[PDB]
């Protein structure tokens, strides 16, 4: 059976781990996949998380199955994080949330749900976008089309091009939006632009699908939810996929959610039953640990206080790092000005390097970054900043 | 979009949780889904597990992503549990194992892998079988056909009918086998019958797919692996899906594996790259916690000793319970003799009740069991045995 099977091409993000693993050079700088690193270059488990874990260790009395949608408390806490304490969706009971295996599992579940329960055929993804988006939707059988977003020249959001290209999007099409910290550009639409998109969306009849993987990394939990909320106020239906991998540093515990919003509770329930069926035939029920940790923290005011402060520290370190980054590039003699990097939200740097420039970086300097020219700023430390900037300047 | 969506029918196993949840009657007896209960009717977290968890709490220094296939140590430990310490497959490097979200995730990953990378169109499942088997394969696009297995009259394995029906299975077809403790019959083929199936399999050109969810619940870890090993000795290719939900009591942490066996390391590697691609587009990487707990136990001889003893206790309690069950039914005046139940391996009782008899049981007695007449013996306790037998006798 397996004689003619072809070797699958390496993942553009995950594939870096292996190349890196095989590179015996000591001064390796890993700026590839988007995980947070502290000043020492380690990606530690948050103190709020450890505390939640001791709590679980001491009070967990069973490991019995979780129920297709997972921990109820977890689902409710995420709904308020997303829609807000007194959201109409919560009080009208128009939203049903399922605990999933990470943000990716959330996208896969939505896709399987859509592909088999609605007439959705096309999904619109921004150009550029997280590489795995196309893959996830295509494996579900959906056609993926792109819409303009980034302006390589001005390093901004080309709003007109976006609007124009989305005019080809027909009613019933799914349009995928990054909630905040757009991966990989880091350019997000203003609240005003979000409001314009919301109304255009309702008018054209698109089915909004929000991908929220970095809530709290741009400005703050609530502020980062602004776009979605402007959308949640005018739409009858929505799908929201979120991740807690990054904002809770629980990458490998696979914590995420998939929320369905419908005109009313009766419809959301019928629709949700089909999403649970799509889950049962995939992984059955979600992993408890990571979500328990999230529900405990969010549910306990003391632990929540520590957590929110940890997130704040994470965001602030990245902000300081990208500023220092630009400054060091200046003193190292960088021919090109990288000031725009400062206007980018999240963990990444994008727009100043070419595919060949990044190949040369790993090739002779051992600096690893995504081939698209995307660098993980959250991976730069005061110690590696200088060697890093010297390599980049030698490449420009 | 969601206006015409139909309500999905409740799961035959998982659906019991909800009915049960809505039944306010106090003397409810839950003999539905297959989870272990101790003498007190609780499904506790094993002591070996708690200890592994404290270890992790104290020594885990990061939560960084796990890599598509998961924890390497975990993969190796499962290979020896399955194939044996000095298995040829291990030493010739013909097997590649991926950590998955439970046994169900293992079946789904294999199915997606098969559907898109080979010419597999049909999968043969026993009659009867775990209900979710058909669903998993159908959602991947594969046609599912059944083969005879159980003899409702004699309460045995109708080996000739099985052989006969499998003659319709063509080369290149996948044939699914339960490693041990066949769900729901509890009837497993003798080692001699396994050897006959292995040779017939090689001769006809079937692609064996083993589902191992109860290793250690029939006779012992090694003994329960006999069938698979007789198959692993003659086959060039195989697929094995296993679960640690039941034998480690880690139901909600979603711990399982999907192992690929090929003629050689070069082919298994090409094939495995495609399985990782199928994973990346599903949930990306597996949940660490549950598998870490399994790798720690299996990797530490002291913890392993405690664990193996806990499994032994679990198996022994079920054995005592089904014997006491038959005995109590005798003294309660059961018209029908249920001695055959004693020849069944695993957690279940199957073959003595009809769909209506089980409906009447929940209906007026509050005894919950699967509509197929499958009862979870591991859920019977000395306390509920009497009330349980009185209801059954009142129903016969
Ligand atoms: C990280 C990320 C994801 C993945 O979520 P996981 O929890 O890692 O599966 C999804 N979408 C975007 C945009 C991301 O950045
Ligand atoms: C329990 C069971 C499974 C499910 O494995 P999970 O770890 O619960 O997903 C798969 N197959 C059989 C036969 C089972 O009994």
């Amino acid at each position: 059976m397996f004689e003619n099977i072809t070797t699958a091409p390496a993942d553009p993000i995950l594939g870096l781990a292996d190349l890196l693993r095989a590179d015996e050079r000591p001064g390796k700088i890993d700026l590839g996949m988007g995980v947070y690193n502290d000043e020492t270059g380690k990606t530690p488990v948050l103190t709020s998380v450890k505390k939640a874990e001791q709590y679980l260790l001491e009070n967990e009395t069973t490991k019995n199955y979780l129920g297709i949608d997972g921990i109820p408390e977890f689902g409710r806490c995420t709904q308020e994080l997303l829609f807000g304490k007194g959201s109409a969706l919560i009080n009208d009971k128009r939203a049903r949330t399922a605990q999933t295996p990470g943000g990716t599992g959330a996208l896969r579940v939505a896709a399987d749900f859509l592909a088999k329960n609605t007439s959705v055929r096309r999904v619109w993804v921004s150009n550029p976008s997280w590489p795995n988006h196309k893959s996830v939707f295509n494996s579900a059988g959906l056609e993926v089309r792109e819409y303009a977003y980034y302006d390589a020249e001005n390093h901004t959001l080309d709003f007109d091009a976006l609007i124009n290209s989305l005019n080809e999007a027909q009613a019933g099409d799914v349009v995928l939006f990054h909630g905040c910290c757009h991966n990989p550009t880091g350019i997000d639409p203003t609240l005003e632009q979000w409001q314009t998109l919301a109304q255009l969306s309702v008018e054209k009849g698109w089915l909004p699908l929000f991908d929220f993987a970095y809530q709290g990394f741009a400005r703050g939990l609530e502020e980062d939810a602004e776009g979605l909320r402007a959308f949640a106020a005018m739409h009858k239906e929505l799908i929201v996929a979120s991740s807690y991998s990054k904002n809770f540093g629980l990458y490998n515990e696979r914590v995420g959610t998939c929320t369905l919003v419908a005109a009313d509770s009766e419809t959301v329930d019928r629709a949700f039953s089909q999403m649970k069926a799509a889950i049962r035939v995939n992984y059955s029920s979600p992993p408890a640990h990571g979500a328990s940790v999230v529900a405990t923290i969010l549910g306990n005011d003391a632990l929540r206080a520590i957590w929110e402060q940890e997130l704040t520290d994470m965001r602030q370190r990245i902000q300081r790092m990208r500023q220092l980054f630009v400054n060091t590039l200046q003193e190292k003699g960088a021919n090109r000005d990288f000031s725009f990097t400062i206007k980018q939200n999240g963990m990444f740097f994008f727009g100043g390097l070419t595919k060949e420039q990044v190949l040369r970086l790993r090739e002779e300097f051992g600096v690893y970054a995504v081939a698209s020219g995307r660098l993980n700023v959250a991976g730069m430390t005061p110690d590696n900043l200088a060697p890093l900037c010297e390599a980049i300047v030698a490449v420009l």
